[PDB]
């Protein structure tokens, strides 16, 4: 029949590819990396700044609902 | 007999391959991990992003009702 | 429907390429740099001076909300 | 709306172009290259002296808030 | 007909984005936070400073009664 | 109505911009930087001597009940 | 009213600028430093020596209660 | 009031610009000064050996509790 | 009219600021200390010891009775 | 009247200036040290040797029943 | 009265200046550097060989019970 | 009374001036400093080869249980 | 009879020699050592860029399901 | 008699020197060490590769039902 | 079936041949290089400069997906 | 799709052929060169002078975005 | 009268200075100093190797029943 | 009586001079000290490769059950 | 009895006198020396290219199994 869960999936606009927490997430990445590279002075932590997005847009890719 | 529990079974439905509940696992499971990855910064958090995902996929072919 | 995090994002305008905190990265960043290069006499130092601001850009660039 | 860490910003006056701290970085500068080339003698720690000033200027510039 | 539990709400007053328990919490959080530094000397405890805040807000923007 | 943890805020007296406590947290900080650097020997521990400082005033200004 | 962690502040008289612990501070100081040269047979530890003596002052001026 | 790390103060007497402790750190410092030179042949080691005395005695002459 | 639980304080002559309990805890504090620092040889825990003190005295004027 | 737990105070005696146990501390300290310094070759571990003597002396002399 | 930890004191038998444990540190003492000495070819590794022995001396003068 | 470490000293004929692994520790010490020489081929390495024997014959002297 | 984790194998997909993650990861490694050589200026490392590849053919060889 | 959990022992064809999941975990060996090779840069993470392999192979041949 | 990490690879255009990043990297090669042999004044630093161009060449043609 | 880290490239305008950066090098290389001169008094110096800036001119080329 | 636990001591047997366990432990112990050393290339690692043996040999003869 | 860990001993057919696990030891000592040669060209990964094998031997001897 | 470990030993044909990967070592080791010679143009690598082939072939004959 239908699955109770069902139905809502704003859950998707919550977390959607354009949502606000997806862009949440990058913004402090960047931060967090330019911090930690004053600290550092290595390259390092301008990775996921890409990677995470387009981490984010396979996973969503995969799930996406 | 009948098993009396039969019967039912949009408990498929709500749980199967296809289902809200799946699809919103591996969802927090992305977040957590590229949230995870902004605290750590070592590549570990990106797997059962995958892995669970085909994990779900066999434990689902092994049960699937 | 609507993404509940959704609204705010004064988040931009706390973070926003024009923000109070960016600028205060870039500002420390200068100062260690100039301090290491005392300490070091290595031409290092004067990179992400630059670069994180473009950085900073980019990123800024590629989430901006 | 307002991005809460801003206002104050005797951060500036704390750091601004005109500082005490900034001036205190030369300062000891100066001394150390001077110290170097006692023991060193060869002509390389006079540089910063001038540079990093122009250093700060630029960065001081490129940022100032 | 009504909800029994409706009025009063004098609790939106108690707990709203003006009360004192909401000015309460990010001042002992400034603390700990500054508190923690001194130990620690990382940076990681200047977020929720700012970033309970705004989350304050959002879920006070989310419910507001 | 009235919030009924309000009135009070000695609570801000206790913990005002000018209060002991306050007082109190930069005065251990300047200690054990002080006490940190000669076992390091490295230019880190003096900062939120001066940035707590204004990170106290920026958040007591955020919040500032 | 009264902030209740006001009086005392023999605090201060126990870490004023003038006390005991201070002047332990700058001792040890001047020791590790004369120590460590022996080791290093660098110029490098006579600084705090000075530096931290006047930035002792200047912190114990920013808050001096 | 009082201050409780004071009294006391035979750390005086045991780090005092007469005490065994000093007259210990010159002596090894005579020594492996004399013992590097064997090894160099350049005249460098015989410094603190006259300095670290006078830096000691300014440092002592600076705190002197 | 009178509270019953008045009266007697011998409470605080068994608690008061002179008392065999007081003067037992900052003991075993001196101790433990003292000891940690053998297992630790970091620079931590000589701290309450004039601290809790000089805590004690606060909360001790803070009630008092 | 009689504060209860007062009396006895062989606890001085036990935990005295003069006392076992005092004794027994630094004791093993001077061997970890020993011990350590063949491990690390580094001037670290001989300190609280005198130190926490006159750490234990302050604050015996601070309590001291 | 008689603290309790008292009597006993083979512990000084045990630890004394004239105690197997004591003859045991330097003996491996003396072995490690002449070890360390084969792959330094530093001159370090021989002080504590002498030195701890003092040092030893001083601290059992200095406790000694 | 008896120190408990004390009996068996097996360990001095494990480590006695007259032991193997006294022996084993300047034979693979003349080999290196006979192997470092043909890299090298400077006079350096020859020393301990002496020295160390007398200095295991005065630190064994020195301490001989 | 049939092992239960058998099947699926969408896992060889997956991570196969033809697979994204597997082109993922020597793209990376092109990177970093390019990247390191900036750095280092050693040749160093240019090696698991073809040696990985091979190193993955014969993994991939040996096991490959 | 019979071991009742005897029988079944697709344990076997679940576990088998042939089976999904032994083919599973050098797999993702294969990876990680690939993976861990360009942070590292140090020859460590190729072998049980291979030796998990053969580790694999004994035990196997060691239980092997 | 669908390799999971499958479909994306923008990666690709993110790297590629054609890329900014590429791009990027020479750039600061040529930089750094030319900034070196100011410093050095040695025919060293321009290889890469050329070389990994082709390096990264022949890892694209190697990879390219 | 788009490389994320395209767009931007005031990069080109920050290290372009014409930008300040550049003429920054040059002009230093132009300094020590005639610095060097006066110690050495060989002819050597004068090369990247001309080169680098042909260098600099062929790797813009080479690469120029 | 008797102690219930006495008699028995097979446990001596069972841990006697001949003893499988006793002869288990250095075993092992003999095999991971050699693992390490392998690992590490520092000498470290064999000492308890002869150490623990006679430490063994002491504690044994310390208690023997 | 009989010490039950005893018995078996297997273990030494295991663990014994000539087994399996010792004969591989050496084997990856041989391996990675040539592999360490290749990176360092240094003489150093040549001797327990003879010497872990008589410093097994001499354990062995020293137990051997 | 039988050692565990013992069987298998395909571990040698893995590892053995012929086997790739000691193929293997030999070739990188003929690579980076003729590469590092380039750099160097010094008579220093081509050494275990012959000895470590010997040097190979004693542990080989060494362990051998």
């Amino acid at each position: 029949q239908d699955l109770m869960a069902s139905g809502n999936t704003t859950v998707k606009a919550t977390f959607g590819k354009d949502s606000s927490v997806v862009k949440w997430v990058v913004l402090a990445e960047v931060l967090v990396g330019a911090v930690m590279y004053m600290m550092t002075k290595n390259v390092k932590f301008l990775a996921g700044f890409a990677i995470i997005s387009v981490f984010i847009a396979v996973g969503m890719a995969v799930v996406g609902l």
